[PDB]
């Protein structure tokens, strides 16, 4: 069955199967009194050209659009989000930067799901470790860090996967390493770290309308190598060091621009691990404790019990690893005396860990970011 649709005055003719192959999308749902044109065709008051690109993708999903410039790339992704269209039916898992034992890295690895192995990807321009990272509108952001040229960086680089290019974005106000990065309600937060001389409490937010980083309310305790996770309009900043490694947690009420103390501290004071969340539960993994032991332990916060409890640990002790959450949780690389290339997946369904494919370049001080284009 063929359908004619009007988008921005332009007429597109296609099958219903083409427009509805992605279940629960806006276009699929749209197929109730809808606005129609003078010929009785479904009318959408949206950009014709962006729709033409998206439709040509739907006609052959094995080929991904190549936007002609940054503006079109951003516009295409926002338009696909509106229509509820994803250009790939799997996540893109990126391993970025870090330190291999002798050199700072600008290299990036991408998990190849069909081949079940990591592959080398497009490198960023600046080699660096211990930086903050976040995803915003499915662009990858990396900011701060250190390398051989600077003990504390202010540069922000951004990766556009559709055009396969890195570009330079806005400078941090306070150059820093061992800072946390997290996305919360459409902004990126750069949190704490070390400015080259001192551990700092400062927090900066990136707003993509402003195209700039601006200082917001600071942490109440300076923290470096902390762990952070954001959900339910809050940002949780967990552990880290102020000179001593901490079990305390701070919470940013994003809507109030205020930091508050979380009432329930970690069981093991620690820095240099990672935190993540699933549903309303918070998980903290790995890192190093205040007696300088490198950790494999995992802690889970259960809201019903209002306490942290241990789970089974990760299969090896590690700190300064890269990690990110999938729909699952992946941890890659890190260090524990040696430089690691190991990768493991955590399942909240079993609370157990599964071996994954190993990185091409053993590294620590790197980041993992996921794009869902």
């Amino acid at each position: 069955t063929m359908i004619d649709i009007n988008v921005g005055g332009a007429i597109f003719e296609t099958s219903r199967h083409t427009l509805t192959q992605q279940k629960d999308s806006f276009i699929e749902k749209l197929l109730h009194h809808v606005t129609r044109d003078k010929q009785g065709r479904i009318f959408l008051d949206r950009d014709s050209e962006l729709f033409r690109i998206i439709l040509n993708f739907l006609r052959n999903p094995l080929t991904i659009p190549i936007p002609k410039d940054l503006s079109e790339s951003e516009a295409l992704l926002k338009e696909a989000e509106f229509y509820g269209i994803k250009f790939l039916p799997f996540p893109l898992v990126f391993c970025i930067g870090g330190f291999d034992g002798v050199e700072y890295l600008n290299s990036m690895e991408l998990l190849d799901i069909s081949q079940q192995c990591w592959r080398m990807c497009t490198p960023m321009s600046t080699k660096k470790a211990y930086f903050g990272s976040a995803v915003l509108n499915n662009f990858l952001y990396v900011f701060g860090g250190n390398n051989y040229d600077y003990k504390a960086l202010f540069e922000t680089e951004v990766y556009d996967r559709l055009r396969d290019v890195w570009y330079v974005s806005s400078n941090l106000n306070i150059p820093r390493r061992n800072n946390c990065g997290v996305t919360s309600n459409g902004r990126i937060y750069c949190i704490g770290g070390y400015d080259g001389s001192s551990i700092i409490p400062n927090v900066e937010a990136y707003d993509h309308r402003m195209k700039a980083w601006v200082e917001v309310a600071p942490l109440n305790t300076p923290r470096s190598s902390a762990m952070c996770v954001a959900f339910d309009n809050k940002i949780y900043v967990i552990g880290g060091t102020n000179g001593e490694r901490l079990n305390s947690i701070e919470v940013y009420e994003e809507k109030m621009n205020k930091w508050e103390q979380f009432p329930y501290a970690l069981l093991e004071a620690r820095s240099s691990g990672a935190a993540f969340n699933y549903l309303n539960q918070i998980y903290v993994v790995g890192g190093i404790d205040n007696e300088h032991n490198i950790l494999d332990s995992v802690e889970q916060y259960q809201p019903f019990n209002k306490r942290w409890q241990f789970l089974n640990g990760v299969p090896e002790k590690k700190m300064n690893f890269g990690a990110a959450t999938l729909s699952s949780y992946i941890i890659t690389g890190g260090e524990n005396g040696e430089v690691l290339n190991s990768c493991h997946f955590f399942s909240p369904d079993t609370n157990e860990w599964q071996l994954g494919p190993s990185l091409l370049v053993p590294r620590f001080g790197h980041s993992v970011l996921i794009a869902n284009i």
